[PDB]
């Protein structure tokens, strides 16, 4: 899989989880 946020510099495991964070953190 995919998964990097430009938000809090990382890389990651599901979609879900990333769509999950930014939409419950950055906007
Ligand atoms: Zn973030």
């Amino acid at each position: 899989k995919p998964y990097p946020c430009g938000l809090c510099n990382r890389c990651f495991t599901r979609r879900d989880l990333l769509i999950r964070h930014a939409q419950k953190i950055h906007s």
